[PDB]
């Protein structure tokens, strides 16, 4: 009598056309562990949605699931993710950088197995921009069409971080709260107002389907997005036209300021409600193993986090893995694991309010007001 293990991950990992990585690796796990009598059932869900899916009812959720690490604290508070020990915890510490192990560490305990870094970067049309052009957003706007998903807080912050706005201090001090206040914040809001007023800027939609469509028809030539859409970007542009870069500067008041993406991880978590914790924990370890990460790279081009794969020649030569590494070293801030729910929620209507014709449109005349309103809402969400 087989036991059913229910595993949740994104559509791309369950798509046979992309090698169905998650199924492939679950089957490899079973073959490696003949003492287990198991079969698999799969739930399709983006890592970006795992908080909502699992915390609503953990007992109803998958046994093993793929999530984005900023969801860690709400998963813990919902009793929805198991502490990991033993060889699994040791692997997470030994095989990752300190920053990557920290992405899944809460109060000194490991709660998940990283399988890739989680950040974003620039895709661009090499027929439109040069390598030098894409160093500066301002230069780019003089040459071609630029998009950005401003109603997605995971992207929005890069602009505010560029001018010294902070989330929980360095990201780890809850008592510091949010600081988007003052002239430093208004200057960024003003830059974004000017960006929306630029006829070569096109706002991307929240999950980036607009940008992808624009790359294809030529109405957008630069796309800020991530590794998961690498194959779709190659389809849209044609592979010989795909440029991949780290983040540009923006010129605020004559000063070049560096856009800084969040850098976290995507990881495999174990549901405490799973009836076979031994199997679930070993499966999580397997899905984040070196072999499994290499397969993720070969099957659908996802960059590994395991540092022993950093010296793989194919990985080192890959333009997305390279850009992600550059974003890590030069263009990022560590993703807070202090819950940012209030920020994700507030960011979306704030970003939407830059649009021409929007209700309560953010303009030069009200930029300071709207900036303080945002800062106030963020800090109110902590009370
Ligand atoms: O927008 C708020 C949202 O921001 C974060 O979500 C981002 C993910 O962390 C990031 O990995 C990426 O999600 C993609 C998956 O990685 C990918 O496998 C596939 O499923 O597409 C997803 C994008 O559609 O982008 C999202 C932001 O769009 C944060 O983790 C969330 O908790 C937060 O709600």
């Amino acid at each position: 009598g087989k036991e059913t293990i229910t595993v949740m991950g994104p559509a791309e990992d369950l798509d046979d056309a992309q090698g169905a990585w998650l199924k492939t690796e679950c089957e490899a796990f079973a073959k490696a562990n003949p003492d287990f009598n198991i079969e698999f059932k799969y739930v399709t869900s983006s890592e970006s949605d795992a908080k909502d899916v699992v915390t609503k009812d953990p007992k109803a959720a998958a046994d093993v699931y793929m999530f984005a690490n900023d969801q860690l604290e709400p998963l813990i508070k919902a009793n929805a993710i198991a502490k990991l020990g033993g060889d699994t915890a040791e692997y997470v510490k030994s095989s990752n950088s300190e920053a990557m192990a920290a992405t899944v560490t809460y109060d000194g305990d490991i709660y998940a197995v990283p399988y890739t870094s989680n950040t974003w970067f620039m895709y661009y049309d090499k027929r439109v921009f040069s390598e030098d052009d894409v160093k500066s957003l301002d230069t780019m706007l003089t040459k071609g069409k630029v998009s950005f998903p401003f109603d997605n807080g995971w992207y929005l912050n890069a602009f505010y971080a560029a001018n010294g706005c902070t989330i929980f201090g360095d990201g780890t001090d809850k008592a510091a709260g949010y600081d988007f206040s003052g002239d430093k914040g208004t200057a960024v809001t003003n830059y974004i107002v000017d960006l929306f007023a630029n006829p070569n800027f096109v706002m991307d939609n929240n999950e980036g389907s607009l940008g992808l469509a624009g790359l294809k028809d030529g109405s957008i030539n630069a796309y800020f997005n991530g590794n998961w859409n690498y194959d779709k970007v190659k389809e849209a542009l044609g592979e010989e036209n795909v440029g991949v870069a780290a983040l540009p500067t923006i010129n605020i008041g004559g000063k070049d300021c560096q856009l800084k993406a969040f850098l976290g991880s995507k990881a495999i978590g174990v549901n405490p409600n799973c009836k076979n914790q031994e199997v679930a924990v070993k499966l999580a370890a397997f899905l984040g193993s070196e072999d499994a990460q290499l397969a993720h790279f070969k099957l659908r081009g996802q960059a590994p986090v395991n540092k022993d794969l950093a010296t793989n020649e194919e990985v080192a030569a890959d333009p997305v893995a390279a850009a992600m590494a550059k974003v890590s070293s030069d263009c990022s801030v560590a993703q807070p694991i202090i819950d940012m729910s209030g920020y994700w929620d507030a960011a979306t209507p704030f970003g939407d309010a830059f649009q021409n014709g929007a209700e309560g449109q953010i303009t030069k005349d009200n930029a300071a007001q709207k900036t303080e309103d945002f800062n106030t809402q963020l800090n109110d969400s902590l009370k």
